[PDB]
């Protein structure tokens, strides 16, 4: 299991503009678009990001793309951040994924906020680590997928997404 496949069982993939679980526009492997309600500035980000016109619906091929661009930069987000940077240093390759995944979903600023749970994932206090994030209006949002981040963090083996 890697990144990519562990994102795509998270995310699913849709190639028609769509809402996400807060509703907002979002199209592809959890590419949020825009978070105005307007259709039309989703359509507009859409092609932006794209490059062509694309009347709300993309290719497999273009979703892909996304997706590439959206790891390398969840990625990076984290090296340069200086809060996340150190704890990334500190896990090993499976949690790392697992601190991706959470910056993909809720970006970086999001994930830095998670002060406490932060501090104890750098110490390697997994149940404590995973108790605390459970408190979270994250988790609270999306149980499921939170559920499967955190076990992760907590086990540091893929077991729940097989
Ligand atoms: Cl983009
Ligand atoms: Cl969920």
């Amino acid at each position: 299991m890697n990144i990519f496949e562990m994102l795509r069982i998270d995310e699913g993939l849709r190639l028609k503009i769509y809402k996400d679980t807060e509703g907002y526009y979002t199209i592809g492997i959890g590419h949020l678009l825009t978070k105005s309600p307007s259709l039309a500035a989703a359509a507009a980000a859409a092609a932006a990001a794209i490059g062509r016109n694309t009347n709300g619906v993309i290719t497999k091929d273009e979703a892909e793309k996304l997706f590439n661009q959206d790891v390398d930069a969840a990625v990076r987000g984290i090296l340069r951040n200086a809060k996340l940077k150190p704890v990334y240093d500190s896990l090993d390759a499976v949690r790392r994924a697992a601190l991706i995944n959470m910056v993909f979903q809720m970006g970086e600023t999001g994930v830095a906020g998670f002060t406490n749970s932060l501090r104890m994932l750098q110490q390697k206090r997994w149940d404590e680590a995973a108790v605390n994030l459970a408190k979270s209006r994250w988790y609270n949002q999306t149980p499921n997928r939170a559920k499967r981040v955190i076990t992760t963090f907590r086990t540091g083996t893929w077991d729940a997404y097989k």
